[PDB]
């Protein structure tokens, strides 16, 4: 069993790669760290200690095309040439979806928790403390967690980095997702929901005279879940008063209760907006800079403020509000910009921004209680890990193809697809993927035929999470039996087969469907697709 040249190369914690059990004593930290044989490559774990900053775990020669993972949902992971990349310009109301650590992002290219080449895979096994990411400077791959200046008195564990070797590069980054799984206790639901969500018809202007409406016409197709979405708040933050013509919280959810749903709602828990009742109540309760409220993100037009979870005042107020919502009889969750939970300021407590975050979704978590399915959006996906059910892995879709839309987080159903694909392999290892609505209604859009086909096909060949986005009086024959034949094709064990392409075809596998062993070739670019059911 020699070592690999390209092995021998690389250096852990600043040593050169070998096998063993090491101390680095550092200035200001210490790490006591093990690098050991596992199937498919190695493990480096242990403990570190003190202030161990922006830690160095590995380094190595950059590989030429990378399949780089941005941290949160909506981020691309896709292929990039690492020796061609040309730092972005970011908006700066978004800086944080962009990069928990936007110095690293303007300068280098960066990728969050893991990334892949051709034959191999470098993956962090969770991020409970650190943010684990890699980071391509002057030539080299180098991983790094950050700690966001945060000092351990005593010992804590490193998260644990993977390094694995195959030529089959789908099967490596399944072998990662079922590791991060064993590390994290997921949650891999025995059931799937199926359902609809207000959203991609409606949006904020949704009323809920329209909502009764499709509440009726629901009861005519295969939907457990029926999910208010952004609408019927008043603001962000003020999650049981409601505007126009919406009832109340409690009211809403006895009326889908009484029409035999479950009732599903849409928040936005760790945001508060700049003229929300209970950021103007609870200036204190915010995460801050230089001693006051640090702007989070910019949406709906008004200033958003992350809530500090490192507080108790401010869990106890979300533990009430989800226990509120559950003794109301919601039990489908969508909890939505949870990125916010995790910007990088001060808080009351000196512990990091993903220690925070983790205390934030647990204790929403333990409220909501084991019967309830959380979905998360726009979040943090390794912190996510053993508290969620179902998570959005893209982009938001839309109800057109989105020509003109290039590949930067803004809506459109052709980037939406591309992430269901690029991160399939996280479902049912981490959680149930969801990779957005399905949009088959027949007018008030520009979606052709086809582009439905292949967009619900698609996501049920991978076992994807299926929720409708429609005026249900706009959907007819066409989009009835799309949604018939996709549910069909649910139930597998999927596989993209050539991962790191760049031309945006894909051939996708799943193996024991209720309809067999079934294969789909997508080719996002001519928007077309060729099925095949054994
Ligand atoms: O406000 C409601 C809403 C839009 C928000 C969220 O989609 C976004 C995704 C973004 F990158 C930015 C943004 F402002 C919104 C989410 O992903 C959608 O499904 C839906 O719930
Ligand atoms: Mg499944």
């Amino acid at each position: 069993v020699p070592r690999g040249s390209h092995m021998a190369s690389m250096e852990i914690f600043g040593k050169t790669f070998r096998e063993g059990r090491f101390v680095l004593k550092e200035k200001n930290f210490t790490v006591e760290f093990a690098v050991e044989k596992i199937h498919l490559g190695w493990k480096i774990s242990g403990r570190v200690k003190g202030s161990p900053g922006r830690l160095e775990v590995l380094r190595t020669k950059a590989p030429e095309k990378v399949l780089v993972n941005n941290w949160q949902s909506w981020g691309p992971c896709r292929v990039v040439d690492a020796f061609s990349f040309k730092p972005p310009e970011i908006d700066p109301n978004w800086r944080y979806t962009a990069s928990v650590v936007p110095d690293v992002l303007e300068r280098n290219l960066q990728s969050d928790y893991f990334v892949a080449e051709e034959g191999k895979v470098y993956g962090f096994l969770s991020s409970k403390i650190a943010h684990p990411f890699f980071a391509v400077e002057d030539g080299e791959l180098v991983a790094y967690l950050e700690y966001f200046d945060v000092e351990f008195d005593d010992f804590v564990p490193l998260e644990p980095l993977v390094v694995l070797e195959d030529p089959n590069t789908p099967l490596l980054l399944e072998k990662y997702a079922e590791l991060v799984g064993m590390e994290n206790n997921a949650r891999v639901p025995k059931h799937t929901p199926t359902g609809w969500c207000s959203w991609y018809h409606y949006f904020l202007d949704l009323t809920w005279e329209e909502t009764l409406k499709n509440l009726k016409l629901a009861k005519n197709f295969p939907f457990e879940v029926f999910q208010i979405d952004d609408a019927y708040e008043k603001d962000i933050g003020d999650w049981l008063v409601t505007r126009g013509d919406f009832p109340s919280v409690e009211e809403m959810a006895k009326v889908i209760a009484e029409n035999g749903f479950i009732p599903g709602i849409w928040t936005a828990p760790f945001s508060v907006s700049e003229t929300s009742d209970v950021f103007n109540e609870h200036p204190d309760w915010v995460v801050k800079e230089n001693g006051e409220p640090k702007m989070a993100y910019r949406n709906w037009n008004k200033k958003i403020y992350a809530l500090d979870l490192s507080k108790d005042e401010v869990l106890n107020w979300l533990f009430d509000l989800f226990s509120s919502l559950r003794k109301m009889g919601y039990r489908y969750f969508k909890i939505d910009f949870l990125f916010a939970g995790a910007v990088p300021g001060e808080r009351k407590k000196n512990i990091t921004p993903i220690q925070a975050f983790r205390k934030g979704i647990e204790t929403i978590r333990k409220a909501v209680g084991e019967d309830s399915f959380i979905l998360g959006c726009g979040s943090p996906l390794l912190p996510a890990v053993g508290c969620v059910d179902g998570m959005r892995i893209g982009p938001d879709t839309a109800p057109f193809w989105g020509e003109h839309i290039e590949d930067n987080g803004a809506p459109a159903a052709r980037w939406a697809l591309r992430n269901a694909i690029t991160r399939y392999f996280m479902h049912d290892r981490f959680w149930l993927n969801d990779p957005d609505c399905l949009i088959l209604r027949e007018e008030k859009t520009d979606l052709t035929q086809k582009e439905k086909e292949l967009y619900s096909y698609t996501c049920g060949v991978l076992d994807n999470m299926i929720i409708e986005s429609d005026d249900l009086s706009l959907v007819r024959d066409h989009g009835k039996k799309v949604l018939k034949e996709t549910l069909e094709l649910l139930g597998g064990r999927p596989r993209v087969q050539n991962i790191m392409s760049e031309d945006l075809r894909y051939e996708i596998v799943s193996s024991g469907t209720l309809s067999g062993n079934v294969k789909i070739v997508v080719d996002l670019n001519s928007r077309e697709y060729h099925l095949e059911k054994e």
